């Protein structure tokens, strides 16, 4: 009741049923200490890192570490760990190598990007939703590391009018990066080495240079800071490389909807240990020899919440090994224990965004599905976040940017046609009612150029009733009559905004029959691909 | 465009390999890991570039490149006679780690290069 | 009974018939053990790392070690060591040297391989 086995300060009594730390020390758990501002912290009394991050079970609970790591990795279950990658947001393309200007035709023009979306571009729709499993599955599920920029000049007009580039002659890339970070530590003297690749190739990689080498990233930071001026590409110097050059073929691509999207492999840097006086160290301890050993015992779970990126690792079980006495941990409560959520009514609030099966859209991959779908299968609920953690999972959260439950939230920055009275019954308070036709205007100059959208929702008709008529022009026109169900189920129709601020959105759920609608959520996940032609030559 | 991978137990840090481009009996370049293409990390059952990361280019042809492969016209016709290239890393070059009692793990000095020639005798 | 000759944490009677970690140490091997996760370990009660890799017949058989390293390698016969090689996936020949675009005729080619 009173032994450690580890010599992490903690005892394994209070490591196996739960603690906190008070004052500077473990305490057991009493109930009573929730609502109050103390976190219950569960870890593994058998090893001093329950995480395998740098810091033992006893300084990530207490806090006796450095004060740049994030609130939510003092759980010794969410690991200290960095996610550092370069995002683009201008690109030029000039023709000239050395002494850039004066002797070509340079076109610059400004872009923007975002970090998910290429795992959200492998995402096939399939609309059923069979076995409560509403989720979606993509084909290759990447990382935050994977950033994908989109041109926005780009009007009617392609990259080589105004550059006089015809079959033989190359272009070179020039362009204003801004790293970030999405984890939970800093990382101390970053040199990250990034690929810049088209559809299949790689144009040039950049390894960071001496002038480049940014010797802080805390998370959520970028380099440099919010105010101050991207990175020029090269900045083509003594330690700069050749302009990066491409040929005609890719530089019709570039017109022809395919992306450059920028990568970085691998990132150097460093961490910091105190010293008992707070004397902090930052050489030697690289982060090298501590991400392999975390995710390898880790579950990657990422958030998106639009404005910002989260990325974190929460160990794991392998329930195959009897010694491995790391706690099992529901996806729900890892989601909770990794993002800082709280709970609003049991519902997993990250700010005050609602996050749960029926209010975001869940995104996995194939192996994580063949693991959940037969968990699904043996449970007393069909909830996809008491499914149990464990290692090689990769879940990815994709939250609407418009949302509404009929409850506390709503999104939308126009209005429905009207919701008719207080209803409770739509899994979580209050749904939609009013039979008859009921749509809502969204101005579209507030959407995004060249995406496409989700629509979904949550719909039911208790009795055997009508079937519903939903109709959405964007960009298509769309009409579909789908019959509402006992539970209520998720329908994810598409749609696409294309035209730069065309004429408007129409979505309209014109059915009627007495039926509930519930969280009904608009989301985007892909930038669809447009076509620009530079001259038109007359014969 | 190449893809290193570890079909070991453990995992090499800091690796630097040198492989050998050879066709029926010939050496055409070998190449030695450069300072960029030098991956700080590689688990077992596990590749550099991950699984999803654009594969290296060969040089990449920079200042720490070397001079493109080149290579002959009967060399260019055994390439379509079904002779085949074959990849060949002679000797790696990598390190492991060992815990200093707090979780403390260092790295540095730690090279398996004592240890292939001891282990693979018995 | 109770001796160490090797000075690895584990006794050389459980080194020489058999043994396995429970809970920080070793313990005798009873077959009662099997079918339940534990696996038989045996190891050379006169040398620290039977294998020969760099970490002793205690840090492999309990995991006192890197969490990189593979489950079979906790057994004290089987080594922890990497085999690293190079594979090829695409295949690019020019008629170029320096700047190699723009003044050849490129061919690439898309390859598959084995080990
Ligand atoms: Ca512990
Ligand atoms: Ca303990
Ligand atoms: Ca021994
Ligand atoms: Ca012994």
């Amino acid at each position: 009741e009173d032994l450690d086995t580890d010599n992490d300060n903690i005892p394994d009594s209070y490591e196996r049923n739960g603690y906190t730390i008070k004052d500077l020390i473990a305490v057991k758990w009493e109930d009573s200490f929730a609502e109050q501002g103390y976190k219950k912290y569960v870890s593994n009394y058998l090893e001093s890192n329950t995480a395998g991050d740098p810091y033992t079970d006893y300084e990530k609970a207490s806090g006796s570490f450095d004060k740049a790591i994030k609130t939510e990795a003092r759980d010794p279950l969410v690991a200290a760990y960095p996610i550092v990658g370069v995002g683009m947001e201008k690109l030029i393309i000039s023709t000239n190598e050395h002494a850039s200007t004066d002797q070509g035709k340079t076109v610059s023009r400004a872009t923007t990007n975002s970090k998910t979306e290429s795992n959200t571009a492998g995402v096939s729709v399939n609309v059923g939703y069979q076995n409560g499993f509403t989720a979606n599955v993509t084909t290759n599920y990447s990382h935050t590391t994977d950033n994908s920029t989109a041109v926005q000049d780009s009007n009617g007009e392609s990259w080589n009018t105004g550059l006089s580039i015809n079959k033989g002659e190359s272009a070179y890339i020039n362009a204003n990066v801004r790293y970030y970070n999405t984890g939970t530590a800093p990382m101390y003297k970053v040199t990250p080495t990034t690929n810049l690749v088209l559809d299949g190739d790689t144009l040039s990689t950049i390894k960071a240079q001496e002038n480049q080498i940014g010797n802080n990233l805390s998370p959520g930071d970028t380099y440099p800071k919010k105010g101050l001026s991207p990175l020029a590409l090269n900045t083509m110097d003594q330690f700069s490389s050749r302009l990066i050059p491409i040929n005609y073929d890719q530089l019709k691509k570039l017109d022809a909807g395919k992306q450059i999207k920028l990568e970085t492999t691998q990132v150097s840097g460093n961490f910091g240990t105190k010293n008992s006086s707070g004397q902090i160290v930052t050489e030697g301890n690289s982060w090298s020899d501590y991400i392999s050993q975390i995710d390898s015992i880790s579950a990657s779970i990422i958030l998106d919440t639009e404005n910002e990126s989260y990325e974190r690792r929460v160990t794991a079980k392998n329930l195959q090994d009897p010694e491995d006495k790391t706690p099992e941990l529901t996806i729900g409560e890892a989601i909770e224990k990794a993002f800082g959520a709280t709970k609003k009514d049991g519902l997993l609030y990250f700010n005050d965004i609602p996050i749960d099966e029926s209010c975001v859209e869940l995104i996995f991959d194939d192996n994580t599905a063949n693991k959940i779908k037969d968990s699904l299968k043996t449970l007393s609920d069909k909830k996809i976040y008491n499914v149990k953690l464990e290692r090689g999972m990769n879940i990815l959260i994709k939250t609407p940017t418009y949302f509404t439950n009929f409850d506390d939230y709503n999104n939308y920055p126009s209005t429905w046609s009207n919701v008719n009275t207080t209803n409770q019954d739509g899994l979580q308070g209050s749904a939609n009612k009013l039979n008859g036709e009921t749509k809502i205007k969204i101005p579209m100059s507030e959407l995004k150029p060249y995406k496409r959208y989700v629509f979904s929702g949550y719909s039911k008709d208790p009795l055997t009733s009508n079937s519903i008529i939903v109709k959405i022009k964007a960009k298509e026109e769309k009409t579909d009559y789908l019959v509402p169900e006992q539970g209520y189920t998720k329908f994810s129709y598409e749609f696409e905004t294309t035209e730069k601020d065309s004429s408007n959105i129409e979505i309209t759920l014109i059915g009627s029959g007495t039926t509930y609608l519930d969280n009904l959520s608009i989301t985007e996940l892909n930038s669809t691909p447009e076509i620009l032609d530079e001259p038109e030559v007359k014969i």
